[PDB]
This record gives C-alpha cells, structure tokens and sequence, in this order.
C-alpha cells in the first residue's frame, strides 16, 4: 500500500504537470513526451526513502493523534514527490558538474525539476492553510543544501579545513537537512502537528542520522570494491574532506601526514593505493566501528526524549533510523 | 532618488543575506567575502530596467490611488532586486551553457542566486499579506522562463518550427514574462492594486513590448558590428530561430531557401556572410522597420484601454515602453 500509493500519485502528478504544459504553456506533443521521458528518467529508479518517510510520518500522526485521512495521506505523497523531484534536481546538477545542446538540455532539466516542486505544491495545496509555511521551509532547506554544496566543493581550497567539526558542517548542510529533516517536517505539516514537536531534538536526530549515514558512505567509498558499491570510489582522487581523511590526520605521524599530503587528491592508481595503505595502517576501519556505535547510541537516546511529548512521531523516526542503521 | 534608493536597498539586502549566512549557516569570513564578490559581480553593472520598473509602478499607484508610502516603496525595491537576482541566475546558467571547481562554483552560484530571491522575500515580506501570492506568481514566471528556454534551445531539432507563431512563443515565454510582465505585476502587488487592473491588456502589452524588443535585438545581432553591439553576433552560427530567419523563409525563393538551408548554422565566416547576403537581398531591414511600426501602434493603442480603468498604472507602462522604443 505505501509504495503503490506513492506511485499512483506520481502518475497523477506527472499527468497534471504535462497537461498543464499542453493546455497553458502551448507545449507541442513531441516536447511533452520528451519531458515525460526526462521526468521518468531523473525521478524514478531510486529507493524513495525520502518520499516514503513523509508517508510514514503522516500515517502515524493520524492513527496516533475519515475524509481528513484521505486528504492527509494524499498530501504526504505529494510532499514526498516534492523531495524526490528536489533530489532529481540535485543529481542533474551534479552530473553537469562532471553550442552543445545536451548540456543546454541538462541545465534546462535541472531548472524544470526544481520548478516542478513549486508547480506541484501550488496546485495540490492551493487551498491548504499550510501552503506558505510549506514553501518557506522547503525553500529554506533547498538553500541550506546549496550552502552545504559550497562548503563541500571548496573544502580543499581557500588541509586546514580537514577537521571533524567542518566535516559535520558539510554533512549537516549538504545532506542531513534535505534527506533526514525535511521528510520529517513535511509529514508534520500535512498532519498539522508542526508546533506539537520539539524541533531541537528532531533537528539533532536528523543531523546525527545523516552523520551516521555519511561516515558509512565514506568508508564504503574507499574500501568497497566498485562492483559491490555500485560505483567507482572517487573521494581520494577528488581530495574530498571525508571522514577517513579527517580521522586519519588527527592520529597520523608527521611523516605519515607528509605521505598523505603528497598522495591525496591524485588519479594515479599508485598514489590512491598509498592513501588506502595509510588508512589501513592507522586502523581507521576499527575506529569506524566504534564511531558509528557512539552515534547509534546518541540516536537511540534522543528518540526517547522525542516520544515523551510526541509518541507517534517517534515510531516513524525509528523506522527512518532503521533504514540507515 | 530612484536609482540611489535602489542601491541603498541593495546594500541592505546584501547585508541581511551575508549576515544570515554568518549567523545562522556557520559561514566563515573568507566564504562570506567570496559570496559578497560573487553577488556584486553577477547582480551589478546592468541597467536595472526590470528592477526600476517595479519602483516606477509603485510610485505611480501611491500618488494616484505617509507611513504606508515608505513601506510600499521599500517593498518595491526588494521586489526589483528579486527580479535582478533572478536575471543574474539566468545569466550564470547561460554562461555554463557556453574535477573542475570553476564549473562547480558557477553551478553553485546559479543555485544560490535563485535561492536568494526566496530568502530576501521571506525576510522583508514575512509579515505582508501578499507574501504567498507574490512567491506563487514569481515562481510561475520563473517556470515560464525555463519553458521558454526549452523552446529556444530545441527550435532547430525534433526548419519546420521556424515560424512566426513559434518565434513569438519563444519570445513570450523566454523573455517577455519575466522582463516585461513580472516587473509590472510586482509593482501592483506591493501597491495592493492587483485585482484593480485588466490583466488581459497588461499581459498583451508585455508580450508585445518583449516582441518589439526582441526583433530589434535580432536585427542588431546580425548587422550591428561587434564593437557597437557590445558583443559578437552569434545567431546565424547557432542556427537560432530569429526574426530574420523566419521572415526570410516566408519571402524567399525555392533556391534561396536551399542556399539558406545549406549556409545556416555554421561558424564558417563565408557561410555566415552568405546568410547576411541573403537577408539583405530580401530587404529584411526594410520589413523590420514596417514590422516595428505596426507593433508600436498596437502598443500605443492598448495603453489607452488600460488607462480607461487604470489611469496611474498606464503612465509607468508608457515609461517602460519608452525604455524599449
Ligand atoms: N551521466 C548520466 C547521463 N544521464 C542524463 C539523465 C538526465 C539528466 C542529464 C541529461 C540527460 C537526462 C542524460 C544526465
Ligand atoms: N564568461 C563570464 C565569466 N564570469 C563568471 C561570473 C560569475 C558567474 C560565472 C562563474 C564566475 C562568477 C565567473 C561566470
């Protein structure tokens, strides 16, 4: 029922957007089918964890507070696709980062994908009291993410910034807000229970879960072989401010730092291997286990303060945490 | 007073955005001064016709309807910078269209410039009744523009689309809405006189003025020498669906069309010259004078229907039309 309802609303949303282009923007059939294909390509095929989290938060708060149920569940599905379309937008912008009409069209796709989040919200929520508050929180998180991307992309320019506090600054702004905080908040807004939750504990839980997720992602990026990871690990070659790099630099010897600094940020297979060798000598995959355990305990503790005053909200945050854990 | 007040609010807006980054987003000084420089580079140096039009519409509707005056004029300046920042955003995206951190940063700049339009509106209008209606109309026009860019960029793929109705479809969506309609509407919203105007005549006037402007721009792009135009004309080489191309194809002989089709869309200086030669033989610069006269009359007529029920609104639309004429 969750995933099948999510896809049914996707069809309903795509139909509205495409017909709006045809009826109001004078779009010809050829371009409408092109945008249908582009929309399907960029928005489908993932796991929908962000979008399904909105649904899971909504179903809890209506059962643990008949016609209002159908409306709140449908809104949740629309909110979930807003975040999924937002995610599509970011991925397209990341592809560009890696008279050419294919680049013109990718740029155009990125803009349309973002605009579609506004168009679908201005339609399906036109008569909701929360439309303005929803758009403002959504836009604020999107800005947050663009700021986190700036931090990420410049973290090796101005190793001074290879610190744990700065790594958390990147993770929180670049990933945690739109991936963990925004799905929860949007489920609260469609359930009209926004002021009934402690946003401090909720923000802290989202920051922690995104941190937990990003550290595991950083370690897998370096040690998981390409065919099992789903991609080729690129953090070392790209000089990324990863959890491994910042943890290494704090426990490395002076000449190990010299060997790291001379090898980091290169595509040469042997220097990349030298970095992997350095990481293993420092027992970083052992520190990784301990670090995730500590965060996992901090997550396990903060969920209980949340349930003291917001019981039903907490079960979905546990469901979301299990998707990460 | 108009331009000096517009720049004073720019300083006030920049200060709020940068301090917000420092106080709320944990941004370090080095990156704040970088974003100050980026903001100044992309947003200043133009003519501010879009932003100053909002001011000119606002000052008319308060004098031709003490504390309310200062508020409406300040709002207008903020609305004007929203459009100017939106214009900065589009120009940066156009530059991209023409592990590289300069491309990463340009992409990031484009996203920030757009987000800043939301951040500055959610701040300075947080207590205004029109905040939601403003954001929805602004977002709709931005979507319109992305759609017009799609039409523009694909007009030579799928010469079938080299038609006058399609040229007007590009101009209207790609340029006219955000350059001519949006400044007028935003002046109406800060003056709270939105339902007091005939939006049909207003939309038609904006479409016409953007058409008038774009035809003159197309002709100058081809015949005005580079040092006098401010740039190198690129429409022929890029196979653009220009006013010259669509007007030529309707009055050309079969072999002149064959000579056009064989020469259009190339960077070879001699084929570009062959296209310019073809354009002159068809007396397109004479048809250009007649065409602009006809539109100019249609503009001169529709401004009077607008003043019948909306007198003060019409003087600013005349001021805006004079900026084009
Ligand atoms: N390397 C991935 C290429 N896939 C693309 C998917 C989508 C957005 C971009 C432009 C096209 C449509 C092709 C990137
Ligand atoms: N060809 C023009 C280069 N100017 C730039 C201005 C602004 C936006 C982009 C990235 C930098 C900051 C450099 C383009």
């Amino acid at each position: 029922m969750p995933m099948q309802m999510f896809m049914q609303v996707y069809d309903e949303i795509q139909m509205f957007l495409l017909e709006e282009l045809e009826l109001k923007f004078d779009m010809d059939p050829n371009r409408v089918r092109y945008l249908r294909k582009m929309m399907d390509t960029t928005c489908l095929g993932g796991k929908y964890n962000r979008g399904l989290t909105v649904i899971d938060v909504a179903e809890s708060l209506l059962s643990l507070s008949g016609a209002r149920r159908k409306r709140v569940l449908h809104d949740a599905c629309v909110c979930g696709w807003m975040i999924e379309f937002l995610q599509a937008h970011y991925l397209v912008e990341d592809d560009i980062m890696d008279p050419d009409v294919t680049v013109q069209c990718a740029i155009n796709d990125g803009l349309l994908l973002k605009s579609w989040t506004h168009m679908m919200a201005m339609h399906f929520f036109a008569d909701r009291p929360f439309l303005q508050d929803l758009l403002c929180r959504f836009n604020r998180v999107d800005y947050t993410t663009a700021v986190g991307q700036l931090y990420d992309v410049t973290s090796m320019f101005d190793f001074a910034e290879f610190t744990l506090s700065n790594y958390k600054r990147i993770v929180k702004y670049k990933t945690a807000y739109y991936t963990y905080l925004l799905p929860l908040v949007m489920g609260l807004i469609v359930s009209e229970a926004l002021p009934t939750v402690d946003m401090g504990v909720t923000e802290e839980l989202a920051m922690l879960m995104g941190e937990y997720f990003q550290v595991q992602d950083d370690v897998m990026d370096c040690f998981t072989p390409p065919e099992r990871l789903g991609k080729v690990g690129t953090d070392i070659q790209d000089a990324k401010c990863s959890w491994l790099a910042v943890t290494f630099l704090a426990k490395a010897s002076s000449a190990q730092v010299a060997e790291f600094k001379a090898n980091y940020g290169s595509g040469d297979s042997e220097k990349v291997a030298t970095v992997r060798r350095l990481y293993e000598e420092a027992d970083l995959q052992g520190d990784y286990v301990a670090y995730e355990a500590a965060v996992a305990e901090q997550v396990k503790e903060l969920i209980e303060k949340l349930r003291l005053c917001s019981p039903g909200f907490a079960a979905s945050v546990e469901t979301l945490w299990g998707k990460t854990y």
